[PDB]
């Protein structure tokens, strides 16, 4: 499946555009002028820090699949199959929720860098939100 | 189980404060004023929906289990009982995100009703955070 070989590679950057996000968020938490500032970026980092966790489930079990999909002679299991399609549905949530958190710090690092970064996190899981959204959708088959 | 019921109690209420909050947060949305305030009075607002959906899968895994214990005869299948352990472990963090979307409200809708309003959601679901937390702590038995 060239599909579980897209999510593999969607997933795998999504978990280290998370890494670079939290990176960017950690000065800013140590350093937040007042109560509402700290609590609001440490929150959006909390979020990412669960999301994270889960990736790192969803991942080895893309890995499962992907190691069954040479051989290309067995299905997968019904249970494997729906634990893998209600992870994916959650994660695709995680993404768009993650493009969310992009373009809310895009409103408030107005830097030429962390511009630049947080574009660039944008576009990666703007792609991979629409390929998971899609081929999701076709999965009614 | 009264722990059975006591997650069905708190689930049910934490739906409703769901249902409640929304509430709150539609003319917000409506009448915001620029584009970081809509999104991001929006950005919670879908976090909160999608945790609902989850909660109207959670609430009926819950009943099932609710049903078979008074026969109090037959261990659930392992099978159920991990999905309903990883289930309760999700929605302990959707409750944690919840006082935080909260405590975030609280910040910013300072009149005297919405104030009097989110500190009972929120008394409600720090009780039931806390209770979530201490029992699925418990069950490593
Ligand atoms: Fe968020
Ligand atoms: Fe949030």
């Amino acid at each position: 499946k060239e599909e579980l070989d897209a999510f593999h590679q969607i997933f795998t950057t999504t978990k280290e555009a998370i890494e670079r996000f939290m990176a960017m968020l950690t000065p800013v938490i140590e350093n937040a002028e007042d109560d509402h500032e700290r609590l609001y970026y440490h929150h959006i980092y909390e979020e990412e820090e669960q999301r994270l966790s889960r990736l790192d489930v969803l991942i080895p079990l893309i890995e499962k699949f992907q190691d069954e999909t040479d051989e290309g002679l067995f299905s997968p299991s019904n249970n494997a199959f729906n634990r893998l399609l209600q992870e994916l549905n959650l994660e695709k949530f995680g993404l768009h929720n993650f493009i969310e958190h992009v373009d809310l710090a895009l409103f408030s690092f107005t830097d030429e860098e962390r511009q630049t970064l947080l574009k660039e996190l944008r576009k990666d899981a703007y792609e991979g939100y629409q390929y998971v959204k899609e081929k999701l959708a076709e999965i009614n088959a």
